[PDB]
């Protein structure tokens, strides 16, 4: 039988330290092809090892298709092939889209659903180990045509049965007090980052004719490409948190979301809500 492996690379949709991501086509269907830099080969190995251990399948996790290693004359080429989401990342989408109550909640609940699925150990034959993502951010979330999102990029993920993006790092990572021996610590780092993503999305929800412009977390207190020290001063020494605008307190949904954010940002990691509790809270809003 024929094994059709050719993928037509059509358009580069992302480029960075990690390599490039291309919209591609296989057997007439769009796929996304991440071509790894040499600098980032470890992320290919980590994601491949994870998927070789558990084939994750969830509406809110970016769908795996294949991992490929191809020998070249002097090099090794590493590709990760996934489903393609033409609307792009949440980061891109929020730049020039505003949201209503229903679409805001649909986005954030879908993220919480994907994150809870990663975090929760499932026993038995169709089960999975618990997984922490370790690099949650709006550029690592893709928007689907049905209004839900999916979480992408498991290159830093850790299982239980490169470092994260500095802007999204939790206080205990920045002050190096994280209990590296406790898997729950990594879950709590994800929850901190989830709270920041929630803030980013909520700013784009319209209420009473008002909306905030898209900004990344801490845009008003650190530079672009903030250093580790820059972040530690803000998050650990001064214990600053993203601002909640007054106008949110005129809207019941944004008021509830502000409370939720605050409970993801406690300095004490064990005080933060769990992904499952966030899901429950979101289902009771509106
Ligand atoms: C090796 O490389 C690649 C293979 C494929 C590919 C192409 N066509 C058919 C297949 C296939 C899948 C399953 C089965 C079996 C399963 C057990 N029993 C019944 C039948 C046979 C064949 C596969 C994997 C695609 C690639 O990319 C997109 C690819 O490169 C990454
Ligand atoms: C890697 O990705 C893709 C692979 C395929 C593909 C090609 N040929 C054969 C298969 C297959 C056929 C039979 C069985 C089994 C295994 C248990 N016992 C009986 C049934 C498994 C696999 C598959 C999935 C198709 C894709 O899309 C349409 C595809 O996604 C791009
Ligand atoms: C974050 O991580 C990953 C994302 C993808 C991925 C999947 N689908 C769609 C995309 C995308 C498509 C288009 C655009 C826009 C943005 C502005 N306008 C022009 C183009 C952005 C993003 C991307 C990046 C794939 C990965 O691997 C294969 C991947 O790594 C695991």
């Amino acid at each position: 039988r024929t094994v059709a492996r050719d993928i037509t690379l059509l358009e580069c949709v992302g480029k960075g330290r990690y390599g490039e991501v291309w919209r591609g086509s296989w057997q007439g269907e769009n796929v996304a092809v991440k071509i790894f830099s040499s600098r980032d080969e470890k992320s290919w190995f980590r994601e491949t090892e994870l998927y070789n251990t558990v084939m994750l399948r969830h509406e809110n996790i970016l769908g795996f298709i294949a991992s490929d290693m191809t020998s070249r004359h002097s090099s090794t080429q590493l590709w990760l092939i996934t489903h393609y989401h033409e609307m792009g990342s949440l980061y891109d989408y929020l730049q020039l889209t505003t949201l209503d109550t229903v679409s805001c909640l649909r986005i954030v609940l879908s993220i919480a659903s994907g994150l809870a699925h990663l975090h929760i150990e499932i026993f038995g034959t169709q089960g999975k180990p618990a997984i922490a993502h370790r690099d949650l951010k709006s550029k690592n979330i893709l928007v689907k045509k049905n209004g839900q999102c999916c979480i992408a990029d498991l290159g830093l993920a850790v299982m239980h049965s490169r470092v994260g993006t500095k802007r999204y790092m939790a206080p205990e990572v920045l002050d190096e007090t994280i209990q590296v021996d406790c898997f729950d610590s990594y879950k709590r780092v994800d929850i901190w980052a989830f709270g920041l993503v929630l803030w980013e999305v909520a700013r784009r929800m319209v209420s009473n004719g008002i909306v905030e412009d898209y900004k990344p977390p801490f845009y008003d207190v650190v530079p672009n490409d903030p250093s580790f020290e820059d972040m530690r001063k803000v998050v650990c020494v001064d214990q600053q948190r993203p601002n909640i605008p007054n106008r949110w307190f005129s809207d019941p949904t944004l008021t509830s979301l502000a409370k939720l954010m605050k409970e993801c940002w406690y300095q004490n990691p064990s005080a933060r809500l769990t992904a499952l509790r966030i899901k429950k809270t979101l289902t009771k809003i509106d």
